[PDB]
């Protein structure tokens, strides 16, 4: 019996199956647990006080480090490629090369600007970034219980890192899997480290001591693949935030996610399950 799953925001297509998965995670305990979470609109809020909260892309796109001309080119890239991303009549494989182009073109553009490492903190300090209510309990509980948290984003990892750092919850159990800026010795942006992470490879292959049990947190249908690449996953619980277009997407989300949290700007349910799992061996 999990009290937290009775919150008004909770939707479960198969509650009996959910209680089976939760009971399996309970028996594994913290020793076998890892959390794999998207960032934008999952750990960060969708809206606050009737106003939409920015994505990590918005924080960069509206920032003062980006010039007028560069912002115009980034906008033209979006008007070109975003309709491809959301085209209902194309398969993933018919969107994949264009998303790779979109990301490569945007990164190449950022590298033509004179971005310096210290400017990222300034961009975040002035932004309206907000984490979901209960983030202190979420990050603090994972850290004190030695639970690895992998945060996935196809955006800029330095931006995510500075948001969490400035909220005083960047504990060493946090591992951000994203596109990190590559700075030269002078501190100027010259490229991006590692392999490109775009919207279709935001999964664990971009990244363990018996971490067979997974809690997955996301807000998009694409986020369901984030744990793909984790070897020997014995149990997985997928929790999805349904923030927008609720009537159109509710049945889809309930079919795909084990637990759906509808218009819930808190981590209350995730924190309750975490406490339930960790407290029972
Ligand atoms: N607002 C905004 N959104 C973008 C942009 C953008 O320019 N502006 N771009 C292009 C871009 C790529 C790399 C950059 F460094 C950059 F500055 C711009 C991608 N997206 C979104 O990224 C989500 C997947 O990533 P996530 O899984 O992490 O949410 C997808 O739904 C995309 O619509
Ligand atoms: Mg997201």
């Amino acid at each position: 019996e999990v009290s937290t799953l009775m919150k008004a925001t909770v939707l479960m297509r198969q509650p009996g199956r959910v209680q089976e998965i939760v009971g399996a995670l309970r028996k594994g305990g913290g020793d076998r647990l890892q959390v794999i979470s998207d960032f934008d609109m999952t750990l960060s809020r969708f809206a606050y006080n009737g106003k939409r909260c920015p994505s990590s892309y918005n924080i960069l796109d509206n920032s003062k480090i980006i010039s007028e001309e560069c912002r115009k080119e980034l906008t033209a890239l979006l008007h070109h490629y975003y309709p491809i991303e959301i085209d209902p009549h194309r398969t993933v494989k018919e969107k994949l090369p264009h998303m790779v182009e979109w990301w490569t073109k945007a990164h190449n553009l950022l590298c033509q600007q004179k971005i310096q490492k210290f400017q990222i903190a300034q961009v975040v300090r002035e932004s309206n970034a907000m984490l979901r209510e209960g983030y202190k309990t979420f990050f603090n509980t994972l850290y004190h219980n030695n639970i690895p948290l992998f945060i996935f984003s196809a955006g800029i990892g330095d931006i995510l890192e500075e948001i969490i750092r400035q909220m005083k919850v960047f504990h060493p159990n946090i591992h951000i899997v994203s596109n990190y800026m590559d700075f030269n010795e002078d501190g100027f942006l010259q490229g991006f480290k590692g392999q490109l992470i775009h919207t279709y490879n935001k999964n664990s292959s971009a990244c363990l001591e018996g971490k067979t049990n997974v809690i997955l947190l996301g807000d998009s249908i694409g986020d369901l693949t984030m744990a793909d690449g984790v070897p020997g996953v014995q149990n997985i619980l997928k929790i999805g935030f349904l923030n927008d277009k609720v009537e159109e997407r509710r049945e889809r989300y309930m079919d795909s996610y084990d637990i759906v949290l509808e218009k819930d700007e808190t981590l209350d349910v995730v924190n309750g399950l975490l406490q339930h799992i960790l407290c029972q061996g």
